[PDB]
């Protein structure tokens, strides 16, 4: 089976893929952004949907994994989906700045604030992708994070969660945090996937490199043909 | 049908894609390699191959044609391929330098010569991979690249080009340059690809944007679900 993976070791893995293999920020960043869109198209095709084309709302953190929900975002895009993004706390660095000019250009609107109540994002989004927090979160859900996870809770939409559900314990998961219906795990599942419940937990980021697995024995499934998304069950 | 670009119109759209759209050059550098290796995993599917693992030299260029054969050559790796590079002329950027050492950690080897006999590049590589020149090309081939090309039209085994024929004119192709049986246009074919006569013809660098696409009609074709690659015919 494959590995499930400390919080230490993921930021192990991390690490050893930007410095000792030298992968750019912006690669991984948009392989792993297109692994997400790919496992969201795959769960929930547009033609299993009611809306024509199906709309998602994805809620981007202030680091890393709201960077992977906004190139998910554009990715969806042009998968034939009608993406709305949110994202309320956006590093002035260039990676964000780029990628927030690229999503507008494409038409994706960002929305000035959450629709404060679970009912209206239900009729609005047929889906919401959680990019909040991944594996590198240790917080201390801060404003206004909190409330958005209070939303959320109380969705009756599908929830797709990006590495980790945001406000879960990396490890040891969260009884009374948000239950999403579709976990991406990007390069190999963290612990807390143990304690998902959903019904769709896809494995993404094709992209370690085989050295890499066998030094941490990842035990990665076979990923099929050119597909960067492996359905785990 | 879709447009094929003249030199001028894939100028503007790159430098609108990098200016206007402000993507950066890793990004779309890394879909489009990724493009190229799926184009290579479907035409010549490693089960359809007579060695396992199938083996390919791939072969780049001083630029950024050479750049999403780099980018190639890992995906193919990560696809089942075992690849081989012959990178002579190396800019000393962080891109180019990033890139190289990807390759050599996933312990992908770079030539030190070019096979000098088109014989002994057919018995060691079963597909080659021309990533020299591309749409920007204007050359006047210098050496090594007016060697290696020689070399390549004495070829029995496949060549699968990344966007145009490098030693052909753009817009006018050339008659007595390479005959590759793969050409991978990115993003839309360039005028030159009316006289392509191999077997495998792929649009790949699935990004465009539609407003681009719109305000230039490419007419591009619909990509299949989360396809990243399209066979034209
Ligand atoms: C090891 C690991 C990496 N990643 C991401 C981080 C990087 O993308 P990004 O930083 O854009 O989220 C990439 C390689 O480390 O995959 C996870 O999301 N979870 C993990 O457990
Ligand atoms: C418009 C156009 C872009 N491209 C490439 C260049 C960029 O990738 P790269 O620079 O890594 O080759 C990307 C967007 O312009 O697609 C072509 O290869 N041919 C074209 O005709």
């Amino acid at each position: 089976a494959v590995k499930y993976l400390s919080q230490e070791e993921a930021q192990a893995v991390d690490q050893e893929l930007f410095n000792e293999y030298q992968f750019s920020v912006d690669q991984l960043m948009e392989l792993a952004g297109l692994s997400c869109a790919t496992a969201i198209a795959k769960a929930y095709p547009p033609t299993s949907m009611s809306k024509s084309p199906p709309t998602v709302l994805v809620i981007c953190g202030p680091g890393n994994n709201g960077g992977d929900g906004l190139v998910c975002a554009r990715h969806l895009k042009l998968f034939g989906y009608q993406p709305t993004i949110y994202y309320p706390k956006r590093p002035n660095k260039p990676l964000f700045t780029g990628l927030v000019t690229q999503c507008q250009k494409m038409d994706i609107p960002f929305l000035g604030e959450m629709p404060p109540e679970p009912m209206m994002v239900d009729e609005l989004y047929e889906l919401v992708v959680d990019a909040i927090f991944g594996f590198s979160f240790k917080g201390d859900v801060r404003e206004p994070f909190h409330s958005i996870l209070s939303v959320l809770s109380g969705l009756t939409v599908p929830i797709a969660s990006i590495d980790i559900p945001s406000g879960w314990d990396v490890e040891k998961g969260n009884p009374s945090g948000i239950q999403p219906d579709l976990l991406i795990s990007l390069t190999a599942p963290k612990k807390s996937a143990t304690h998902f419940t959903g019904r769709y937990h896809y494995l993404g980021g094709r992209f370690v490199p085989p050295a890499l697995e066998k030094k941490y024995q990842l035990n990665l499934p076979s990923y099929p043909d050119t597909e960067c998304v492996y359905r785990l069950q």
